[PDB]
C-alpha cells in the first residue's frame, strides 16, 4: 500500500509538472517527453527510504492524535517526492564533479539539477497552495537545503586551506555528515511528517534533532568501512574513499592510534591513485583493527539510539514508533 | 543616494549570513572569510541595474499611494539583493559549462552555485520574517528561478533535437528571450518593487509583462548585433553566437531573407570555430543589410514600448514612472 501509493502520487506530480510546461511554459512535446525520461531516470531507481519515511510518520500520527486522513497521507506523498527529487538533484549535481565547442551534455546535466530543484517548490506550491503551512514547509525546506550545501563545503574541502589532515578529527568527521547528510536524509523527512500531519509543535525537537545526527553518523560509519573494505560488486559502486583523500571513519579513527611512523606512511599513501599506495592504507587499516572498532562504534551508537527513542515517547508515541521503524531501516 | 542605500544593506547582508553560518551552523573562520572573498566576487562589480531598479519602483510608489518609507526602501534592498544574488547564481553556473583525482576547483564551483541561490532564500526569510508578503514572494520569486532555467533548456537546445534550424523563428527566439532573460531581468524586478510597496494588485499585470518581455527583446536584440559586430575590446568579451551556433537575431532574420543557395552558405559555415567560416558568416549578415532591418526592428519595438507605458499609467501612475526609468536604461 505505501510504496503503491507514492508511486500513483509520483504519476499524479509528474503529470501536472509537464502539463504546467506545456500550457503555461510553452514547451514543445519533443522536450515534455525529453523531461519525462530525465524525471524518470534521475527521480526513480533508488530506494524511497527518505520518501517513505514521511509517509510512515504521517500515518502513525493519524492513529494517535476520515477525511483529514486521505489528506494527510496525499500531502505526506508529495513531501515524499520533495525529498527524492532533491536528493536526484544532489546526485545529478554530483556526477558534473567527477564528468570533467559548448558540451551540451554538461549544459543539460546543470539545466537537470536546476530544474529538479525548482520542480520541488513548483509540486509543492502547486499541492499546498490551500495549506496553512505552506510558507513553513518552504522554508524548512530551504533551510535544510541550505544546511546540506553548507556540509558538502565541509565535505569537499576537508584536505586543504580554503584560499593537509588538521580537520580529520572525529568532531568534525560529525560535523560532515551532521549538514552533508543526516539533516536531509532523517531530520527533514521526519520534519515533513510532522508538518503534514499538523503536529510540529508537540514533538521534543531536541531529541528528534539529536536521533537524526545519530543515525545519519551511524549510516555514513558504516557506508565508510563498506566503501574500503567490501568489494565492488557486493557494494554496488567502486570505493574511492582512500582515492579521493575523504574526511572517513575510517581515517580520524587509525589517525588517533597509529604510530608516529605508520602516520608518515598513512600520509605519504593517502590521497593517490596508485594502485599500491591505497593497498598499502587498507593495510595499515587492517593492521589497526580497525574494523574491530567499527563494531563496538556502532554498538554505543545504537545504545544511545536504542535509549533517546525512549524520551521521545514519553510525550510523542506515537512519533517514535515510526522512528523505530527508520532506525530499524538503518 | 540609491546606490550608496544599495551598497550598505549588502554589508548588512553579508554580515547577516557570514555570522548566520559562525553562530548557527558551525563554520571555521578561514571558511567564513573564503565565503566573503567568494560572496564579494560573484556579487559585486556589474551594474545592479537588476536590483537598483526594485529600489526605483519602491520610491516611486511611496510618493503616490515616515516609518513605512524607511522600511519599504529597506526591503526593496533585499530584494535588489535577491535578484543579484541569483545573477550571480547563474553566471557561476555558466562558467561550469564552458570550464570543460577530484577536481576541487569545479566542486567548489557548483558549491558556489548552491550557495549563492540558497542566500537568496536565507536573506529573505530573515529581513523578511516579519512580512505578510514573505510566502507570495517566496512564490513568485521561486516560479520567475523556474522559468529561467526553462528557458535555458529552450536556448541550450534550440540547435538539436532533444533526446537544425528548424527552430530557428522569431516566435522561438521570442520565446528564448522571454524565459531565459526577460521574467528575471525585467519582470522580476518590478514585480518586487510592487510587493515590498504593497500595491501588487494595484496595477495591469498583463501591461507590465508585455512591457518586461519587450524591453527584454530590445535588449537582447541588441546584445546579438554586437556581440557579433562590435569588436572584443569594445564589447567588453569575445563574441562567440556564431561558433556556438546560437539561435540570435541575426540568424532568424537571416534566414528569412536569404536566397536557397545563401542558407547553404549559411548552415556549412554555421556553429564552426573555424576563423574564415565565422568570417563567411559575418559576410553574410553584412550582404544581407541585416545592420540596416536591425534600426527598424528596433524602432518598432520602442514604439511598442513607448506606447504601453502610456496604457500603465492611466490605472498607476507611479509606477510607469519608473518602467519609463528602465526603459530609458535600455
Ligand atoms: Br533515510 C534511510 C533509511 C534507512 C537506511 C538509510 C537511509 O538513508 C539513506 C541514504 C542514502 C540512500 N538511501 N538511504
Ligand atoms: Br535590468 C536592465 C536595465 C538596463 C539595461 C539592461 C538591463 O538588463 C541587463 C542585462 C544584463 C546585464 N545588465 N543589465
Ligand atoms: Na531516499
Ligand atoms: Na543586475
Amino acid at each position: 500500500m505505501p510504496m503503491q501509493m507514492f508511486m500513483q502520487v509520483y504519476d499524479e506530480i509528474q503529470m501536472f509538472l509537464l502539463e504546467e510546461l506545456e500550457l503555461k511554459f510553452d514547451m514543445d512535446p519533443n522536450r515534455v517527453r525529453y523531461l519525462r525520461k530525465m524525471m524518470d531516470t534521475t527521480c526513480l531507481g533508488g530506494k524511497y527510504n527518505r520518501g517513505l519515511t514521511v509517509i510512515d510518520v504521517a500515518e502513525s500520527l493519524l492513529s494517535l492524535s476520515g477525511a483529514r486522513r486521505k489528506r494527510v497521507l496525499h500531502d505526506a506523498c508529495v513531501c515524499g517526492w520533495m525529498i527524492e527529487f532533491l536528493q536526484a538533484h544532489y546526485l545529478v549535481e554530483d556526477d558534473i564533479m567527477d564528468n570533467s565547442h559548448p558540451d551540451v551534455t554538461v549544459q543539460c546535466a546543470i539545466n537537470d539539477g536546476l530544474l529538479l530543484k525548482s520542480w520541488t517548490h513548483m509540486m509543492a506550491m502547486h499541492f499546498f497552495a490551500d495549506r496553512p503551512f505552506l510558507q513553513d514547509l518552504l522554508c524548512r525546506f530551504n533551510r535544510v537545503d541550505y544546511t546540506t550545501a553548507v556540509g558538502q563545503l565541509y565535505d569537499v574541502t576537508s584536505m586543504f586551506d580554503s584560499n593537509d589532515f588538521a580537520e580529520f578529527t572525529l568532531s568534525n568527521y560529525k560535523r560532515i555528515v551532521k549538514y552533508k547528510t543526516a539533516y536531509y536524509t532523517y531530520l527533514l523527512p521526519l520534519v515533513m511528517g510532522l508538518i503534514v500531519s499538523e503536529a510540529l509543535p508537540t514533538v521534543d525537537m531536541g531529541v528528534t534533532e539529536e536521533l537524526a545526527m545519530l543515525m545519519g553518523e551511524y549510516f555514513q560509519v558504516q557506508d565508510d568501512v563498506m566503501d574500503c573494505f567490501t568489494p565492488p560488486e557486493r557494494l554496488g559502486k567502486v570505493g574511492t574513499d582512500i582515492q579521493d583523500a575523504k574526511c572517513s571513519w575510517l581515517a580520524v579513527t587509525f589517525l588517533a592510534k597509529a604510530s608516529s611512523a605508520q602516520v608518515a606512511e598513512f600520509k605519504a599513501n593517502y590521497g593517490s591513485g596508485d594502485s599500491e599506495k591505497v593497498a598499502t592504507v587498507r593495510r595499515l587499516y587492517e593492521e589497526a583493527d580497525l574494523q574491530g572498532d567499527y563494531v563496538a562504534y556502532e554498538a554505543a551508537v545504537a545504545e544511545q539510539v536504542k535509549e533517546l527513542i525512549e524520551k521521545l515517547r514519553l510525550c510523542s508515541p506515537g512519533f517514535a514508533a515510526s522512528v523505530e521503524t527508520l532506525w530499524g531501516k538503518t
